[PDB]
DNA sequence: GGGGGAAGGATTC
DNA sequence: CATGAATCCTTCCCCC
């Protein structure tokens, strides 16, 4: 079992560098402008020139400008990046029949049968890196190891524009030295619950009862961390299928007025249906971000598919339910369609 | 008791 | 100052 994980470097900004080469060398910041006020919004991603100074995804646009008032700030263009992403995704296929597209910029390849080992795999790595670089002018980092989890950790260590392998030998070392937090699927919330338990390393999960681990971080997470530590993690490369489609927007200002919120809600629905393109959902959820950044949601599943007319009237009821069951204002309103026929 | 689903939230990338 | 989606978790609930 050999897995080759491909991760496109600072993807959104790099695509902007490609569509306009004169941006190379300068700090590029791709952000999302919320409408709320002068430069309100967050940074979606930035190139490394910008990351050297603390400007990264997540921080407010207003914060990035204080640090880098002369960097190039560009509005995110998701559609463009998706098409470029797809074209790259179609190149990888040719290197493997078993391909799992994790996200718009990550993918896992089952190259167990394309090679026989870690020399031909590494070589297959460069083979792909160059193919992509020449065809799309995009640099990507490649990680290679026995399973998906370590493959990804390989790229995490290699990026940007790198390629690294983690032989069964080094896997044994990491399962003992690697900060559990750096393990995919382990965010801050989980990384902490693990420290209070004394688990600062993958192996440490072996020195604890499974029942306390289940109790603290959940069964699914417990078995995951344990198998990995036991060095028996072996998840296959599957074809992820879209289970849901939605869209959430930010309002000009918070509010609890149905008539002031509807337009944004309807706009979110219109876009969601456009993206459904032929897909018919039987379930609908209205999602709302409260003034204090809380996420509330009310939904409903129908025994039949949902028409735009139904979604329209139903979303208003779920929005009214939200308001009747939560005093806070709404900062962002949206919808999500699931359970496709 | 326990299957099976639905609803609302928790987490992560 | 704060911008799509999968998976998992907990709580119900209907029911044989
Ligand atoms: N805060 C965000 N807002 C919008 N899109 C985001 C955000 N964070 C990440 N993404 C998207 C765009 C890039 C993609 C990559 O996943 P991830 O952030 O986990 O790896 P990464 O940090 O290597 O990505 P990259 O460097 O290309 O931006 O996910
Ligand atoms: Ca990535
Ligand atoms: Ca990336
Ligand atoms: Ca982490």
């Amino acid at each position: 079992m050999i897995v080759l994980f491909v991760d496109f470097d600072y993807f959104y900004a790099q695509v902007e560098e490609v569509l306009n080469p004169s941006l190379k060398g300068k700090p590029v910041v791709v952000c999302v402008f919320s409408g709320r006020f002068e430069d309100s919004g967050a940074v979606a991603t930035a190139n490394y020139e910008a990351r050297k100074f603390g400007v990264k995804a997540g921080i407010p646009i207003v914060e990035a400008k204080k640090i880098l008032p002369n960097a190039v700030y560009l509005p995110m263009r998701k559609e463009v990046y998706q098409q470029v992403s797809s074209r790259i995704m179609n190149l990888l296929r040719e290197y493997s029949e078993k391909i799992e597209i994790a996200s718009i910029d990550e993918a896992y390849l089952d190259i167990s049968d394309k090679v026989r080992d870690y020399r031909e795999a590494y070589n297959l790595g460069l083979e792909i890196k160059n193919k992509i670089l020449e065809k799309e002018k995009i640099t990507v980092t490649v990680g290679i190891s026995k399973n998906k989890v370590f493959a990804k950790i390989a790229a995490d260590m290699a990026k940007p524009n790198g390629i690294k392998v983690i032989d069964d030998e080094e896997v044994k070392r990491l399962i003992r030295e690697l900060d559990i937090a750096d393990v995919p699927g382990i965010g801050n919330i989980t990384a902490e619950k693990l420290k209070k338990l004394g688990i600062n390393k993958l192996v440490d999960t072996l020195s604890i009862e499974f029942d306390k681990l289940k109790g603290m971080i959940g069964e699914a997470k417990a078995k995951y961390l344990i198998s990995l530590a036991r060095d028996e993690y072996n998840e296959p490369i599957r074809t992820r299928v879209r289970k849901s489609i939605g869209r959430i927007v930010t309002m000009k200002r918070n509010s609890r007025n149905l008539e002031e919120i509807k337009p944004y809600l309807f706009r979110a629905i219109e876009e969601s249906y456009y993206k459904l393109d032929k897909r018919i959902p039987k379930a609908i959820h209205v999602v709302a971000v409260t003034e204090d950044l809380d996420i509330v949601s009310r939904g409903r599943t129908f025994p039949h598919g949902i028409s735009k007319e139904t979604a329209y009237s139903e979303s208003v009821k779920l929005l009214q339910k939200i308001l009747e069951e939560d005093e806070r204002k709404i900062r962002r309103i949206g919808v999500r369609f699931s359970k496709f026929i």
